[PDB]
């Protein structure tokens, strides 16, 4: 997940 992966799951890992 980098910036934001859809709408929800938003974290820099």
């Amino acid at each position: 997940i980098w910036g934001a992966s859809g709408k929800l799951i938003d974290t820099t890992a």
